């Protein structure tokens, strides 16, 4: 099986994920993963969304290697071909795999997700919809996939923060970091107990429901997840505040 992008021939080897990603080989025997993105049922809306995602990918590579490698992309009327780098898994069926998490592990990949949502905020970006899907595992350093812009874990509302329920800013993607820590820390999302969709939203939002911060042996981490998972963007701590938080700076 084989594809041409850019006048380049890759072959495939496994498929991972209108839109299909796949792994794959090029000329000079080199690992790459190929998006494939199908424009013919798309709007201009759609289209918009897809090239503004695009642009802003190719943009924000230069500024940090937390954001996934694009090497190359072939866009038409029909398709769209991107050229990225192979990870190894998702954040999300890592964490579904492994039974507990490494204290070390857990601290180098918060950096590295403070890193990539950093950047995304300093181009004027908010993601708003976080999750640990969203987050690749490359040679033992965590990388963002996408950020929030194209259209379409998924619907999931574990995440999701206070402002986003009752309708927006970077404090929003503060609220979701420390969900994906929150996980990491205690084995579940803060609100994963609650079955009952509306029954859980109507626990988000609700300052009298006291969100349970368990006793652990690191007292910083559990001070990260008080300060991150606060009602009020205004109470809630930001990403300039959290990469001088004594959690990931204290050997
Ligand atoms: C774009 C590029 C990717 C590269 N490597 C991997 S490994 C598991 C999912 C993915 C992935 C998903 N979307």
């Amino acid at each position: 099986q084989s594809m041409s992008v850019k006048g380049r021939i890759y072959s495939i080897l496994k498929q991972i994920g209108s839109s299909k990603v796949f792994q794959v080989l090029n000329e000079k025997k080199q690992i790459y993963a190929i998006k494939y993105v199908n424009l013919e049922e798309a709007d201009n809306q759609t289209l918009d969304s897809y090239r503004n995602e695009i642009a802003y990918l190719n943009k924000l590579q230069q500024h940090s290697d937390k954001i996934i490698r694009l090497y190359d992309y072939e866009i038409t009327d029909q398709y769209i071909y991107m050229v990225m780098e192979c990870g190894n898994i998702d954040l999300n069926s890592w964490l579904k795999k492994k039974k507990s998490i490494d204290p070390w592990e857990r601290k180098s990949y918060w950096k590295n997700m403070l890193e990539a949502v950093h950047t995304i905020h300093q181009h004027g970006i908010v993601h708003s919809d976080l999750k640990p899907a969203n987050f690749l595992i490359v040679d033992g350093m965590l990388k963002l996939i996408d950020f929030g812009i194209a259209n379409q874990q998924v619907g999931t509302v574990n995440y999701m923060p206070p402002e986003a329920i009752k309708d927006i800013s970077p404090k929003s993607d503060v609220w979701s970091l420390g969900c994906i820590l929150y996980y990491m820390t205690y084995g579940k999302t803060p609100f994963q107990q609650i079955i009952n969709q509306i029954s859980k939203l109507h626990a988000i939002i609700d300052p009298n429901h006291e969100i349970e911060f368990p006793d652990i042996p690191e007292k910083d981490l559990q001070d990260v997840l008080k300060c991150c998972l606060k009602r009020d963007p205004k109470q809630r701590i930001s990403i300039p505040e959290l990469l001088a938080h004594p959690y990931v700076q204290i050997q």
